[PDB]
């Protein structure tokens, strides 16, 4: 399910698209291009 902004994700394909999961907040969190 696409874990928007700080949306529980167990991988980086838990989330979102401009969302991206980093191994330690357990989140989503913006990560796509330079902006």
């Amino acid at each position: 399910e696409c874990r928007y902004l700080f949306g529980g994700c167990k991988t980086t394909s838990d989330c979102c698209k401009h969302l991206g999961c980093k191994f330690r907040d357990k989140y989503c969190a913006w990560d796509f291009t330079f902006s």
